[PDB]
DNA sequence: CATTACGTAATGA
DNA sequence: CATTACGTAATGT
């Protein structure tokens, strides 16, 4: 009957969509450890120009 | 007390709703954090690049 | 107490 | 079809 047969369509969707949003929340949680190593090795680098920059002698 | 069923569904259904509530929220600030971290990289690459052409500069 | 998989029905327009 | 909130039950996330 068409109930059974919509019924188990979205059964199964539920669980896709479940599981690709458990997908992007370990995607996001990557991004946000590589945009934070990033940010400290950019922070590093600014930090070590300007002191080159405040310490030029010629 | 009587009906200790209902007593403890009642407050699960309420852990629940918080539970997910808290969820969303926290779903929402981890997507922040990620914006946040972005355009900070951004300027944090910029600003390498103008200090590096002022070094470059006066050096050469 | 907080967390999460499960099936369902509503939303989506 | 994809997404979301719900109440339940099991479990220590």
């Amino acid at each position: 009957n068409e109930y059974r047969v919509r019924r188990e369509r979205n059964n199964i969707a539920v669980r896709k969509s479940r599981d690709k949003a458990k997908q992007r929340n370990v995607e996001t949680q990557q991004k946000v450890l590589e945009l934070t190593s990033d940010n400290d090795r950019l922070r590093k680098r600014v930090e070590q120009l300007s002191r080159e920059l405040d310490t030029l002698r010629g």
